[PDB]
């Protein structure tokens, strides 16, 4: 029935997360080895928030540490960014997939149930700035009908969100490590592009 009555009222984000760990909001908690919070302090200006951890996440227990992390953080580094100022999660906690353990997209019940998850580290974070991740991110705060390479790189503000943080969406990192060589460089410009506007947001 949600992540909602497993969620303490809280600003800790140490407490969050251990009670996170306990979490049978969806059935995700089931296969999964250990729920992934995300990580950073809540003096961070800037969260960041992607899909779901992946097979390397669920078992070092944080977030963005992969393929895709490694690549995200490239791309960082490219943005004159520092990861450690940045608080970095996921839409939802627990890895969800099939049977080489193969990484299957978040349902939006799913996603649903996890966002008490997200709400509470938004109001213990108060970003200025919340960069999405990809379409499941991005749709977890923007509605189902949002589509991101419409609406790629430009500052959002919208109702609903505790703080009227600014949003930017982008791609997800791992859909760069999918598009073939030849774009990947046009790619990457993009996101890395995507992540100056969230820096450039007062
Ligand atoms: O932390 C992670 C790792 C991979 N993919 C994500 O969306 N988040
Ligand atoms: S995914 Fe989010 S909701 Fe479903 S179990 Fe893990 S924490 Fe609870």
């Amino acid at each position: 029935a949600g992540a909602q009555d497993f969620v303490p009222h809280t600003a800790d984000l140490a407490e969050l997360a251990a009670a996170a760990g306990e979490c049978r909001g969806c059935g995700l908690y089931r296969d999964a080895t250990q729920a992934v919070f995300g990580a950073g302090g809540r003096s961070a200006r800037i969260m960041m928030i992607g899909e779901q951890p992946g097979d390397k996440e669920d078992l070092a227990g944080l977030p963005f540490v992969g393929p895709a992390g490694r690549l995200l953080d490239r791309a960082l580094e490219a943005a004159d960014i520092d990861r450690d100022a940045l608080y970095v999660t996921n839409a939802v906690k627990h890895f969800k997939f099939t049977r080489r353990r193969i990484h299957k997209t978040p349902s939006r019940t799913e996603v649903v149930a996890c966002r008490p998850w997200l709400i509470a580290e938004m109001t213990s974070v108060e970003p200025d700035v919340v960069v999405l991740l990809g379409a499941t991110a991005a749709k977890a705060l923007l509605g189902n009908d949002f589509r991101v390479t419409q609406h790629r790189g430009e500052v959002l503000h919208v109702d609903d969100v505790p703080g009227d943080p600014a949003l930017v969406a982008t791609v997800h990192p791992s859909s760069l490590l999918r598009g073939p060589k030849e774009e990947r460089e046009s790619a990457f410009a993009g996101l890395v592009d995507d992540l100056r506007v969230a820096a450039d947001v007062r």
